[PDB]
């Protein structure tokens, strides 16, 4: 349908089994809603020791991805993708990922995700081969693989058929409760047992607004609250001030 | 040494092979710098079909983690951990992870990471079993496993012996270059070929400052720049204004 093809360039393709073999994403792959195809720069080496790293000009303690095997792997993935694939490099220097950015990236039918290791890749490859540079958050990991998997999982959720959000309207989720009715002395809010669908809807919305206000008030300033939301937030804030 | 033990509660323990079997984190596990131990709530079920999800009070289209198997798995992990383990729940409602938060979490010798699936876990379990709620970014994934792996990888980097940052001083990284000297017409900055260590250090620092200013200027307002940094940033900005 709105099938997504994702090409991955990675020195550790087997890490991606974590998303292709399990859960909701594993089902998406099995049902051909999502295709994940990996190229390993190690396969594009020609020396005896299959060297995939190289020394940075100017010195320093770190290494970089070696250009030739990585470049060749990228070119091979682009040829497989055909026309219209967006090439993305995951790094801490990239555009910060959030749900709006996920929905933007999900519009692409084809993506190629380049996973850097060591201290990343040559700046000129970013200039010549990469379309967009993205970050999954302001922290440093040992490789771009977990960020690529994170991105794949987040965009997969927008593929029709993959799933069987309060974040959609920009708020944190309300609390949820399941059995038992009492758990270490803590009871389920009676409204959720009432069967009153409208009261339940409004309770949940009010809780989301109150939680967003208390935990992440900057998220609220980015929203144009509806009439109903302005009301429930005012109520939640008044109850908080007792 | 500063060994880290991380207990994981997950319906898909095999996803964690992505960090325990490969790369720098895989080496940390093999060398006993990092221990990752998983408990699967499915193993704590008692019904024939090993049910691990349950219906939310109040209705709605989603499911929650079933309380009893998850609670029992958590209790088992806590007993294994002994004293002083911090229990962390990964969710979009949690404290946003950044490098400072990683360095804080890395101070813990023991962590227990609870991975939610479906629409997450019962709010009362958060109250009774969870010490801290963390998010790896403002986006929604199909489970807490990739966020837990992300957290594990980020904190592992602070374990002595695991690695063989410009982010440390709060800036984006400078560009890096490796062979060849010319790549699709693009040359390496001559300073990096000069062998002049101090000029190279200052170039890199100036590039980091310029890149942080252009891409993420809000990161700069959070810093108390050194004298040297104030100077190189002014220079970079003047060159940008030509
Ligand atoms: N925040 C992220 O999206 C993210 C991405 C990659 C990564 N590590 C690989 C890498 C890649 C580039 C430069 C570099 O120094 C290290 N760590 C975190
Ligand atoms: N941003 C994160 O750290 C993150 C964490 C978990 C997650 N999904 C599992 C889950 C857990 C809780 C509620 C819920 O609705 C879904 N997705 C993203």
């Amino acid at each position: 349908g709105s099938h997504m093809w994702i090409g991955v360039i990675s020195l550790f393709p087997e890490m991606f089994k974590a998303i292709t073999e399990f859960g909701v994403t594993g089902r998406a792959v099995k049902h051909n809603l999502l295709k994940v195809e990996c190229w390993n720069p190690r396969d594009f080496t020609f020396d005896k020791h299959k060297t995939v790293d190289d020394r940075p000009y100017g010195g320093g303690p770190g290494m970089l991805m070696m250009v030739q095997p990585l470049r060749d792997a990228i070119h091979t993935a682009k040829a497989a993708a055909g026309e219209g694939a967006k090439v993305i490099y995951l790094s801490p220097q990239g555009r910060k990922l959030d749900q709006g950015g996920v929905t933007e990236l999900a519009q692409n039918q084809k993506l190629i995700l380049v996973c850097g290791r060591y201290e990343g890749i040559d700046e000129r490859l970013i200039q010549t081969e990469i379309d967009e540079e993205w970050s999954i958050g302001d922290y440093v990991l040992t490789g771009g693989e977990l960020p690529a998997m994170t991105l794949i999982d987040a965009v997969a959720r927008f593929i029709p058929g993959v799933l069987g959000d309060s974040f959609a309207d920009g708020l944190l989720d309300c609390p949820h409760y399941t059995r038992p009715e009492v758990l270490e002395g803590l009871t389920v809010p009676p409204v959720l047992m009432s069967g009153h669908h409208e009261e339940i809807r409004k309770w949940r919305l009010k809780q989301s607004l109150q939680r967003t206000w208390l935990r992440r008030p900057e998220l609220l300033e980015g929203l144009a609250l509806t009439d109903e939301q302005r009301k429930l937030l005012k109520e939640a804030q008044a109850e908080h001030n007792s």
